[PDB]
């Protein structure tokens, strides 16, 4: 399998309908189908599993992965823009003068229907883990905008899914700040040596740290001028490292060779088995990450 | 116009070919696009654009050169699935049979096939040529894209005999030094962003931006052996840029008053703008790059 490389966390608001049996039926009419030559990008569910499977959900314990596969145009921007500077250059070519507003959104969309044809397309896949036992889903992205659309793809597919974002009880950057300040973070985490430092102030300076020594007291003097720290590097238990943002998100997400390497000793061959070992792993492992991390940042907001 | 980046190198030797056999020897090399199949083409366009056909621009000793370069956006997974989708054909019959020279004239098959319908990605760069003093200022941020551009010189003249600027001190220690007394050399004033490396392999990186550098939070990292490899700098309250170590001036931002210098009575005539923008901008530069080989030590062996 292929484990999380960042997350963003969401609590679901306390349960869905979700007999995984008309969840997959849910999906299925939902897959994923190539774009069409008019189209910019599709976006539909694809298998967890791969070529391997045809199941469009994989559940193992109240843990259900699901996959979003998304096909987007590559149409630059300076490309569109010539095109219709050519073409508006070539009317002026026989008598000048342009004009106006609703004439090049008739013009503009020409080069549209024109370019889009041959376009070649870009791939991405996110993959969403949804947690029925802690009621919380978990989005292997990098931005609040694509894990905002894989959950409507989500919520299209069921109907309803009210999700919200995990709010703390303490901001994150206070918290943060203070694992610095005191020299070590909450209880199950360990520093590490990345970190970024804002001041409070728009305008006030910004310190981006890497493989430097943060309980030192060039660090310190950065939180005792007026910066909170906004991103830390985190260590759970020598098995997983991560960047805590203050935003509530977790980017780089590193698991140690020991986790990785585990199931080693399956065949090599059936993929089902090892992707069914390896996800049963992860889980409980983020899970037991999750429960740990909120708590060391001082609880939900309830 | 304003160039926005600047690599510097001296010129080995005298040019001495003449601007109009250069002009001549530029116009051989002279971009045409992209066909249908090429995937790649540079040459020299007018610097001045549209308002003239002319490959060189030339004021005071001052010549100014621009390249352009066009390459086909055709990424290597495109590439790559309609090959192995192809070959996931002939899965028809097998015959595995050459994966050699089969698969081999495939590529040639899915290109040809796929090059015509890929868009066009284009750069330029301007480079300007400082007879006088025997340096040359390409306008880009990265040493590959100034090589490329030089390599074009230096087919269109035959010879290009150049080199980069060296230091006889490394620039860390004297950026350093300047954040460690609180002050730049003269011209120079010390702005509010700096790179701090260590000097051990293993050690931290400080990237400090809106940040106040005359101030203990900065130079704490400086007692603890760090290195300012990069430092924001304002050369006389007309041109801001960043310094770096490997020798070259990141995010010129040239002053409003030099941008509006030739505002007034010049309007529909883009012609005369260029031609005192120019002599403006290369007198203006080519002082900065002097005070600033003074400012840094000074140079050479
Ligand atoms: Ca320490
Ligand atoms: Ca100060």
């Amino acid at each position: 399998m292929l484990w999380f490389k960042n997350l963003m966390v969401y609590r679901l608001s306390r349960e869905i309908s979700l007999r995984a049996e008309e969840m997959e039926k849910q999906l299925a009419s939902m897959a994923f189908t190539p774009c069409g030559s008019q189209d910019m990008a599709k976006m539909g569910w694809v298998p967890p599993m791969g070529s391997h499977s045809d199941a469009l959900t994989h559940v193992a314990n109240g843990q259900i992965v699901i996959c979003a596969r998304k096909e987007e145009k590559i149409l630059p921007s300076p490309v569109i823009k010539q095109a219709l500077e050519a073409k508006i250059a070539k009317l002026e070519a026989e008598q000048a003068r342009k004009l106006k507003k609703t004439e090049k959104d008739s013009l503009k969309d020409e080069v549209l229907h024109s370019l889009l044809p041959r376009a070649f397309s870009r791939f991405s896949q996110t993959m969403m883990w949804i947690d029925t036992v802690n009621g919380l889903i978990m989005v292997d992205c990098a931005s609040a905008k694509k894990a905002e659309d894989t959950l409507a793809l989500l919520r299209k597919s069921l109907g309803s899914l009210p999700v919200v974002p995990l709010s703390m009880e303490n901001p994150i950057e206070l918290t943060l700040t203070e694992w610095v300040r005191s020299g070590s973070a909450a209880q199950g985490f360990q520093l590490l040596d990345e970190a970024e430092l804002k001041s409070l102030l728009e305008d006030g300076g910004v310190i981006r740290a890497k493989k430097q020594d943060l309980t030192s007291e060039e660090i310190t003097n950065h939180i005792e001028a007026g910066k909170v720290v906004t991103k830390l590097a985190l260590d759970w238990q020598q098995r997983i490292q991560f960047v805590m943002c203050d935003d509530g998100s977790l980017k780089r997400l590193k698991f140690c060779d020991e986790l990785r390497d585990q199931n080693e000793d399956i065949d090599r061959e059936d993929f089902a088995q090892r992707f069914d070992a390896d996800f049963i792993l992860m889980t409980g492992e983020l899970a037991a990450l999750i429960q740990n991390l909120i708590e060391g940042l001082g609880g939900e907001a309830q």
